[PDB]
C-alpha cells in the first residue's frame, strides 16, 4: 500500500490503514449495522475479527495495539514487571518520557538541573532498561508525555495505549487512546492480545460555535457536570456534530484529556480538517494524505447507534470553573464568586497555574499571552503568584520565539520546567503552612484532596488558561472577566477584551534542544543494574500462587467511607520518589481513606492490640501475624489515576480482596492483575451490615467462574452471621491470573517453565 512510517523516529515502521479497513469489513459484514468512529478504530484492531464476540458493555475484546507510551513515575515499575517476563525485547513501539519527577521550585532551568541530580539514579534505570529492551527515551525536559505524543505519535486511525490516564488526550488527533496500568503495557509490549472490555458509546454532539472567552476547555467542565465523575464508567465519548469544526487540534485534545474525570475508557473525535492542519505543521504532512484516502474509516459511520446523546450548543456556553475537591462541581465564572461565598471557600486566589497536558498548547499560551497583555498596557501586573508549565520543548522554543514567554514573565510569571510539576504535587510550595485554607486556580484536570501541595484544606479550581490568567491578574475569585472592570495603574477603569490568538505557530515550530534517545538496535548489550541497597529501585519477587481454598476468617482492615481516589489508596507527591521501590511505598497504603468506624484518615483499630493506628503498619502486623485482609469501600473505588502501585501496595502487604459498591474501570483491572478479587456487592445495602468488628468468609472459589456470584458469610462477634452474594467481572482469562497468583505469574507459567 502506502509505506508511510507511523513517526519520524520509526522509519520503517508503517502505518497499516489497510490492515484497519480489512478488519472494520469482516466486523460490519458479521454485525450489518453502522458502526460509531470508536467502533470502527477498536473492533478494526481486533486480534481475530472473525470470531470475536462483540457486544457494548459486556464481551471483552482482544486487540492488538499499535504503540505503548510510559511516563517516569509508572514506566519503573512497568519495566520491572517486563524484567521479571525474562523477555527480550518490546514487540511494538514503545517510549518512555520522563515528566513526572521535576519539582517546581526555582523555574525551568534550575529546577531541571537539579532533578537530573536528584532522580540520577532512575533516569539511569528507565535510559538503561529503554535501550537494552528497545524503548525510545525522551529526556528530561523533553515535555509532558501527552504533548509529546500529540506531536509526534498520534495520527488518525492508531489505538495506543498508555500507562497514564490522561492518555485520552490523543482522542484530539483522531485516535483511540486509553489509559492503563503496568502489567497491561506488559503484555503488549511481550506480544500478547491486550484485553478491554467492549465499550459503550456516549455521543456528544455539538452545534454552533465558540466565542469570546469560551474556550475547548469550557466544553468538557460542563460535560463533567452533566455526567459525573461516575457517568462515563465503561464507555467512550465520541464528539460529533457541525460544532466540531470551530475547535483547534489542541482543543480537541484538551476536550479528550479531561473526559479521564468523568471515568470514559476514553474519548475521540473524527478526522477533519482541523487534524489536517496539524498534521502537516508538525512535519507529519505524509499522514494526513494517506488519512485523506482511508477518511472513510476514520469518521463515524451515517447513523450510527450513541447508547446515550448529549448535545452542547457550543453558542450558548459560557465559561466555566470546576470545583473544589471533585472536577465535576461545575459552575459558571460568573457565579463563582458567590458560591464560593456562601460555602466558606477562600476567595483569594493565591496561585493561579496554567499548562500541565491538558491546557499547555500553543494556542493555550497566546490566549493566556493575550489577556496579560492588556493588563501590561494599563500597568497593572497579577495578584496571585502565576506559574507556567510548557508542554513540551518544542512550545517553550516557540512560545519563547513568538514572544509569549516575555508578556507571561512581564506580567508576573515564573516559566517552570516542561514536565507534571504542581499537577502530581510536585512543587515546593512554602507560601502556605500545612492545614491552612487557601485557595489556588489551575488549568489543570483533577483537584482531588491535597494532590497539588499535599495540604487538604488547598481548594483548587480547575479551568481555561485564559481565565486562569484573568482571575491571577485580580486576584479574586470574585472576579468575572466577562463583565467586571480592573483599574489601571493611570486611575482608568477598564475591561479585558476576550482574547484571540493564532491557534498554530505562522511560521514553523522551533523544535527547541534535542530529547530523545532512540536505542541501539544494533548494541543492547545494557546491563540493567539496581543496587540491592537502592531505596528508590528494587527487582519484584513473585507473589504467592493461590492455595487452592476459601479465603476464611478474613479480617476488615479499613471499612471506607465516600471517595476512594487512588490518590487516597496510593498518594503522589513525596511519594514518587519511591515508585521504583514496592516495600517503600507501600507506607503509604490507604493512608488518605477516610475511616467509617471514627471518620479518620490514617487511624485504624488493630484488632489484635485494640490500639488505633496508621494503616501501613497495622497491614504489616497482620500480614507479620497471618492475619489476612480485606477493604470494605464505597462507590467509584479506585476513581482517578491509573498508577497500579494502588493494586501492587494491598497485595503486598497480605491483602485478599476489596469489595465494594463499584469500582473505577483502571483500578478494577490492575487488581485482577495483581492476583487480588475485586467484588462488588449484588445489593449494595450489604455495605451497611458489615461492622469494622466483622470476620468474613469468602466462598465458592473452587468453582469460580465467569458469571457466577461468589457468597460471603459475614461473621458477627456476638456470634450471629449473613450469608451475601458478591458479583465479579472475571472471564476465564482473568481467572488464570488469580489462580496463578498474578498475570505475569501465569504469563511466565506460559513459557514452559
Ligand atoms: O504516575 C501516576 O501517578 C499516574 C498518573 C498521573 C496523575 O495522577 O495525574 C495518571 O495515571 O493519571
Ligand atoms: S494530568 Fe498532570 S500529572 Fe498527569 S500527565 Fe498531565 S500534567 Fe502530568
Amino acid at each position: 500500500r502506502a509505506k508511510v512510517a507511523m513517526s519520524h523516529f520509526e522509519p520503517h515502521e508503517y502505518i497499516r490503514y489497510d490492515l484497519l479497513e480489512k478488519n472494520i469489513d469482516i466486523v460490519r459484514k458479521r454485525l450489518n449495522r453502522p458502526l460509531t468512529l470508536s467502533e470502527k478504530i477498536v473492533y478494526g484492531h481486533l486480534d481475530d475479527p472473525a470470531n470475536q464476540e462483540i457486544e457494548r458493555g459486556k464481551t471483552y475484546l482482544r486487540l492488538r495495539p499499535d504503540r505503548v507510551a510510559m511516563q517516569d513515575a509508572t514506566a519503573q515499575m512497568a519495566m520491572l514487571q517486563f524484567i521479571s517476563s525474562g523477555l527480550p525485547k518490546v514487540a511494538v513501539p514503545s517510549t518512555i518520557h520522563c515528566d513526572h519527577l521535576i519539582e517546581a521550585q526555582l523555574g525551568g532551568e534550575k529546577d531541571l538541573r537539579r532533578a537530573k541530580d536528584i532522580n540520577q539514579e532512575v533516569y539511569n534505570f528507565l535510559a538503561t532498561a529503554g535501550a537494552k529492551y528497545g524503548v525510545g527515551f525522551w529526556r528530561p525536559g523533553s515535555g509532558i508525555i501527552h504533548q509529546i505524543i500529540l506531536e509526534n505519535y498520534a495520527y488518525p486511525g492508531v489505538l495506543l495505549i498508555g500507562t497514564d490516564s490522561h492518555t485520552p488526550n490523543g482522542g484530539g488527533l483522531g485516535g483511540i487512546c486509553i489509559g492503563v496500568g503496568g502489567a497491561d503495557a506488559v503484555d503488549v509490549m511481550a506480544g500478547i492480545p491486550w484485553e478491554l472490555k467492549c465499550p459503550k458509546v456516549i455521543g456528544v454532539k455539538l452545534t454552533g460555535s465558540l466565542s469570546g472567552w469560551t474556550s475547548p476547555k469550557d466544553v468538557i467542565l460542563k460535560v463533567a457536570g452533566i455526567l459525573t465523575v461516575k457517568g462515563g464508567t465503561g464507555a467512550i465519548v465520541e464528539y460529533h456534530g457541525p460544532g466540531v469544526d470551530s475547535i483547534s487540534c489542541t482543543g480537541m485534545a484538551t476536550i479528550c484529556n479531561m473526559g479521564a474525570e468523568i471515568g470514559a475508557t476514553t474519548s475521540v473525535f473524527p478526522y477533519n480538517h482541523r487534524m489536517k492542519k496539524y498534521l502537516s505543521k508538525t512535519g507529519r504532512a505524509d499522514i494526513a494524505n494517506l488519512a485523506d484516502e482511508f477518511k472513510d474509516h476514520l469518521v463515524p459511520d451515517s447513523g450510527c447507534h450513541y447508547d446515550q446523546l448529549i448535545e452542547i450548543n457550543l453558542s450558548e456556553l459560557k465559561p466555566h470553573i470546576n470545583g473544589p475537591f471533585t472536577p465535576d462541581l461545575a459552575h459558571p465564572v460568573a457565579e463563582v464568586g458567590s458560591v464560593a461565598e456562601k460555602e466558606g471557600w477562600p476567595l483569594d486566589i493565591r496561585v493561579g497555574l496554567i499548562g500541565s497536558c491538558t491546557n499547555s498548547s500553543y494556542e493555550d499560551m497566546g490566549r493566556s499571552a493575550a489577556v496579560a497583555k492588556q493588563a501590561l498596557a494599563h500597568g497593572l501586573k497579577c495578584k496571585s503568584q502565576f506559574t507556567i508549565t510548557p508542554g513540551s520543548e518544542q512550545i517553550r522554543a516557540t512560545i519563547e520565539r513568538d514572544g509569549y514567554a516575555q508578556v507571561l514573565r512581564d506580567v508576573g510569571g515564573i516559566v517552570l520546567a516542561n514536565a507534571c510539576g504542581p499537577c502530581i504535587g510536585q512543587w515546593d510550595r512554602k507560601d502556605i503552612k500545612k492545614g491552612e485554607k487557601n485557595t489556588i486556580v489551575t488549568s489543570y484536570n483533577r483537584n482531588f484532596t491535597g494532590r497539588n501541595d499535599a495540604n487538604p484544606e488547598t481548594h483548587a479550581f480547575v479551568t481555561s488558561p485564559e481565565i486562569v490568567t484573568a482571575l491571577a491578574i485580580a486576584g479574586t475569585l470574585k472576579f468575572n472577566p466577562e463583565t467586571d472592570f480592573l483599574t489601571g495603574k493611570d486611575g482608568k477603569k477598564f475591561k479585558l477584551e476576550a482574547p484571540d490568538a493564532d491557534e498554530l505557530p505562522r511560521a514553523e515550530f522551533d523544535p527547541g534542544q534535542d530529547t530523545y534517545q532512540h536505542p541501539p538496535k544494533d548494541s543492547s548489550g545494557q546491563r540493567v543494574d539496581v543496587s540491592p541497597t537502592s531505596q528508590r529501585l528494587q527487582l519484584l519477587e513473585p507473589f504467592d500462587k493461590w492455595d487452592g481454598k476459601d479465603l476464611e476468617d478474613l479480617q476488615i482492615l479499613i471499612k471506607v467511607k465516600g471517595k476512594c481516589t487512588t490518590d487516597h489508596i496510593s498518594a503522589a507527591g513525596p511519594w514518587l520518589k519511591f515508585r521504583g521501590h514496592l516495600d517503600n511505598i507501600s507506607n503509604n497504603l490507604l493512608i488518605g481513606a477516610i475511616n467509617s468506624e471514627n471518620r479518620k484518615a490514617n487511624s485504624v483499630r488493630n484488632a489484635v492490640t485494640q490500639e488505633f493506628g496508621p494503616v501501613p503498619d497495622t497491614a504489616r502486623y497482620y500480614k507479620q501475624h497471618g492475619i489476612r485482609w480485606v477493604v470494605i469501600g464505597d462507590e467509584n473505588y479506585g476513581e482517578g489515576s491509573s498508577r497500579e502501585h494502588s493494586a501492587l501496595e494491598p497485595r503486598f502487604l497480605g491483602g485478599r480482596a476489596i469489595i465494594t459498591k463499584s469500582f473505577a474501570r483502571i483500578h478494577e483491572t490492575n487488581l485482577k492483575k495483581q492476583g487480588l478479587l475485586p467484588l462488588t456487592f449484588a445489593d449494595p445495602a450489604d455495605y451497611n451490615k458489615i461492622h469494622p468488628v466483622d470476620k468474613l468468609t469468602i466462598q465458592g472459589l473452587k468453582d469460580f467462574a465467569p458469571g457466577k456470584p461468589l457468597t460471603c458469610i459475614i461473621k458477627h462477634p456476638n456470634g450471629t452471621q449473613e450469608t451475601i452474594l458478591l458479583n465479579h467481572t472475571f472471564n476465564e482469562t482473568q481467572i488464570e491470573w488469580f489462580r496463578a497468583g498474578s498475570a505475569l505469574n501465569r504469563m511466565k507459567e506460559l513459557q514452559q517453565k
